[PDB]
């Protein structure tokens, strides 16, 4: 057995830094931008910053990704967001957050809409300069073969994954509201759908990055179920068809590694 080499696709190293001028940096602002102005949209105080747990006991039993326009500026700020995609992501989790604890119609719900309006009103009006500047951050984007990758892995997901007999727990993260001390065990939560929302957004240039969080799903299932739970014999079979599928597309998943890593070098 062997695998393919590539040096690029871990490089730059997380220990580099800030620059003002870097596209990471450009985009966090314009991001925090409109978060200002979501921020002004009349009534939406609510979302500001995060639930006071003293006011709201049990809010935090309940709501199993909180966010809020503090803790999203907090991230824009740390440029956790490559593009406008990782962005409306977490905002629009407020808006899900609102509907699953007031209500879908809720004012408040209504309310927390209009923020993610006024969000993509934005991101359209200024499509242009966002399409720069994460193409600026990530070249791969554009690339067909990193796009045919992507594809070829969201295929072994939705096709031999997520057909797994019993799979649907681990096909999206984990309810707090029915596993209540999930989250208190699993520091590292991991889910088919979380996997495929990496996929759409290229977060995989090879196998290796792909299975390090195919893994973790069997990984979590023998930390919070036990390695004998029927639970953990699903997620065993999910990552062995996994597996299995790799090794029957490894000539052309081989053939797209060397050239996203020829594009990488490129880039």
């Amino acid at each position: 057995g062997t695998t393919v080499h590539c040096d690029y696709l871990n490089r730059p190293h997380k220990s580099i830094h800030r620059r003002r001028t870097d596209p990471m940096v450009t985009l966090s602002s314009i991001l925090e931008s409109i978060i200002n102005d979501m921020r002004d949209l009349p009534n939406t105080y609510p979302f500001h910053t995060p639930v006071n747990a003293k006011v709201v006991k049990d809010y935090y039993k309940i709501i199993t990704r909180p966010m809020d326009l503090q803790t999203l500026r907090e991230n824009v700020r740390k440029r956790l967001y490559p593009s406008r995609e990782e962005f409306r992501e977490h905002l629009e989790l407020i808006v899900k957050n609102s509907a699953t604890y007031n209500g879908p119609k809720h004012s408040l719900t209504q309310i927390s809409q209009s923020m993610l309006d006024l969000c993509d009103e934005k991101l359209k009006e200024k499509e242009d300069k966002l399409a720069r500047l994460e193409k600026a951050i990530n070249p791969l984007l554009d690339d067909d073969d990193q796009v045919a990758f992507s594809f070829i892995l969201d295929n072994i997901v939705t096709q031999k994954m997520m057909a797994v007999p019993d799979s649907w727990p681990f096909h999206h993260p984990v309810n707090k509201k029915f596993v209540p001390d999930y989250y208190k065990v699993i520091v590292n939560p991991m889910d088919l759908e979380t996997i495929r929302k990496n996929i759409s957004k290229h977060k995989y240039q090879s196998r290796e990055s792909f299975l390090d969080d195919v893994n973790l799903i069997l990984a979590n299932s023998v930390k919070y179920n036990g390695p004998e739970s029927q639970y953990t014999k699903t997620a065993q079979e999910i990552v062995n068809v996994c597996y299995q599928t790799l090794t029957e597309y490894d000539e052309h998943l081989t053939q797209l590694e060397k050239d996203i890593c020829t594009a990488k070098e490129a880039a």
